[PDB]
This record gives structure tokens, C-alpha cells and sequence, in this order.
């Protein structure tokens, strides 16, 4: 590989959310995505006390600063800006640099109450790895609506194999395509064991830089490992562009503390899935990984 890119030190986000970094000590915004004021209908954010950004959010965050009960990551409802809009704030604390708050607009959900159950039933009947993975791609396509859904399985040589696939009729089948191990570098695999869902809304996005780049607390790039808005590796973006894919969802399948494979979804238009469905996807994949585990 390909093992040298520090993909967690991206210094920028995708433009469909905003990112704030709050000091644990004075609770001011010490770093933010450059779009944050515009996205949040605020005049400014950098250097502003959280009390001014939104007092209720500050009140929400304060208990999470107890080192004996940090209770993160957490997803909180908040209302910010003037005019005021509802957001989901996904908050976590990297080892250094402060408290990160990533904000997505509240919006329409996908409703799963009539369709999740038959898809899960099918998974439960699966008696082989083949059946389980075929049922996985159907379940994730039903739940998420992506144009193509795959189980990308690492073989005994670490090559990537498109082991199961479904797609909307007329699209290309990648079923059975096999790829070099380096297309998913070990460093990326390692991150994906911890950060189990990635959503790339539009491959062609213009990254939104952090301001400042370097954390004022460390003098170093911010650790964005846990950021769902993180900008992705340009080499990977180029890969997807060369295939004509516009958006992706990827969910880790973790077995034995290692990346067994991925549920990989492609869309030919921009696509976002909101917090709750990302959480559901993560859990569904953990349940499937328990089954794989058992199947050998
Ligand atoms: C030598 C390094 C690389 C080459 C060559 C390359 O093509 N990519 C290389 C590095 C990275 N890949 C990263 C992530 C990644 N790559 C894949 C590969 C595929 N996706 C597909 O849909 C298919 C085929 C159908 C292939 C072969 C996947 C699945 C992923 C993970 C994607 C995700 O989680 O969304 C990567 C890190 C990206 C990042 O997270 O920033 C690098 C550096």
C-alpha cells in the first residue's frame, strides 16, 4: 500500500454538516469548519462561547465533561441559529484537541416499520455464508435505498472480493469482482474497526477546511477519526469517480477485532442517511458479524 496517508488528519469536512470543537476548560469554540456560521445561521462561531451558540446545548454538554462519566459518543437534539433550525449534534471527545460536535440538519427519516421485518426474517433463516451475505445486501438495499449494495469480503490473501451484490435493474454487476488488498489499506481497515459507518454524500464535493487547521490546544492536526463528516482520501474519491459512482455508504463487518469485510453501497446521485439509520446500519452489521463468526 498505500499505508502512509494519515486519513484521520484530513483537516476538512464534507459540506453537508458543520463541525465545532469546544474547549473543555473555557467552553469556547476553538476550531470549526469554515462553513459553520453560514450552516448554523450564526454571525460567527470561532472564539464564541458555547453559551452564545446555544445555551441549551451548553447545558446538555456540561455533564459529558465529567471524566468519570463522559457518556460519549452521544447524539443530542438541539436548536441553533437565528432563524432557529433543529439539528442532531453528534458529540465525541478525541484524546486531545477538545470536544467535537458535528451537526446535521434534522430532516425527513426513512420509515422502516413495514419493511425491516421481512428482510430481517430472511437473514434469520440463512443457513450458509452465501445465504447470509445475499440476504445482507437485500436487507441493506431495502433499508437504505442505494442503487447498488455489496458485501465486500477480504479473502485469505486479503484481496477484496465482491461476494454478494444486488442492484437496481439495468446497472452494472460488480458481483465476483476481485481486487488487490491495497485498495483498502490496513490503516483504513484499522480505522473502520472503530469507526464503523462512513457516508460519502457526493464524491465530487469541495472539502470545507477547518479553521484554524491546527488545533490551538496541540499545535497539531485535529484527530478526525471519530468524525462522521470527515473528508475522505482523494485517491479513494478518484477511484469512485473513475467508476462513475456519485455517493456511498459503507458499514464495517468486524469479526475478532478485525475487518472481515464491508457492506458497501453505491448511488449514482448524491445521497445522505441521517443519524438514526446510520446507527441502525451499524447494529445490523454487528448482528450479521456474530452470525458470520459462528459460520466459521
Ligand atoms: C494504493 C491505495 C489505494 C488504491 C490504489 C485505491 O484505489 N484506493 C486506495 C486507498 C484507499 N482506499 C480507501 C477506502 C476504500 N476503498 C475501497 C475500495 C472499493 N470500494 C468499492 O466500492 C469497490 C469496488 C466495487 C472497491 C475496490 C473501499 C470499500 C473503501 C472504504 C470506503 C468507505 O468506507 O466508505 C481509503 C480510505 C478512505 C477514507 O476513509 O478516507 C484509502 C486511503
Amino acid at each position: 500500500n498505500c499505508e502512509h496517508e494519515e486519513i484521520h488528519l484530513a483537516g476538512s469536512i464534507q459540506p453537508h454538516g458543520a463541525l465545532l470543537v469546544v474547549s473543555e476548560h473555557d467552553h469556547r469554540v476553538i476550531q470549526a469548519s469554515a462553513n459553520a456560521a453560514e450552516f448554523l445561521n450564526l454571525g460567527s462561531v470561532l472564539g464564541v462561547p458555547l453559551a452564545e451558540i446555544d445555551g441549551d446545548l451548553l447545558i446538555k454538554i456540561l455533564p459529558h465533561l465529567d471524566p468519570t462519566a463522559e457518556g460519549m459518543p452521544v447524539a443530542v437534539r438541539c436548536r441553533i441559529g437565528n432563524p432557529s433550525t433543529e439539528y442532531c449534534g453528534l458529540m465525541h471527545r478525541p484524546p486531545e484537541g477538545g470536544l467535537i460536535i458535528e451537526l446535521e440538519r434534522a430532516g425527513p427519516s426513512i420509515d422502516l416499520s413495514g419493511t425491516l421485518a421481512p428482510a430481517l426474517e430472511r437473514i434469520r433463516t440463512a443457513g450458509s455464508l452465501r445465504a447470509l451475505c445475499d440476504d445482507t445486501v437485500l436487507l441493506f438495499q431495502q433499508c437504505t435505498g442505494y442503487d447498488r449494495v455489496m458485501v465486500y469480503r477480504f479473502d485469505e490473501q486479503g484481496h477484496g472480493l465482491v461476494f454478494s451484490e444486488c442492484h437496481v435493474p439495468g446497472l452494472e454487476s460488480y458481483f465476483g469482482n476481485r481486487y488487490p488488498s491495497s485498495l483498502v489499506p490496513q490503516m483504513a481497515r484499522q480505522l473502520y474497526v472503530r469507526q464503523r459507518v462512513r457516508v460519502l454524500v457526493d464524491v465530487t464535493y469541495q472539502p470545507v477546511p477547518l479553521e484554524p487547521r491546527l488545533s490551538p490546544l496541540t499545535g497539531r492536526d485535529l484527530d478526525m477519526s471519530g468524525c462522521f463528516l470527515r473528508s475522505m482520501s482523494p485517491i479513494h474519491l478518484q477511484f469512485l469517480k473513475d467508476m462513475g459512482v456519485r455517493a456511498t455508504l459503507a458499514v464495517s463487518l468486524v469479526v475478532g477485532g478485525k475487518l472481515w469485510g464491508l457492506v458497501v453501497c453505491h448511488h449514482y446521485l448524491p445521497r445522505f442517511i441521517r443519524f438514526e439509520l446510520r446507527a441502525i446500519c451499524k447494529r445490523l452489521a454487528e448482528r450479521i458479524a456474530t452470525r458470520i463468526t459462528a459460520l466459521e
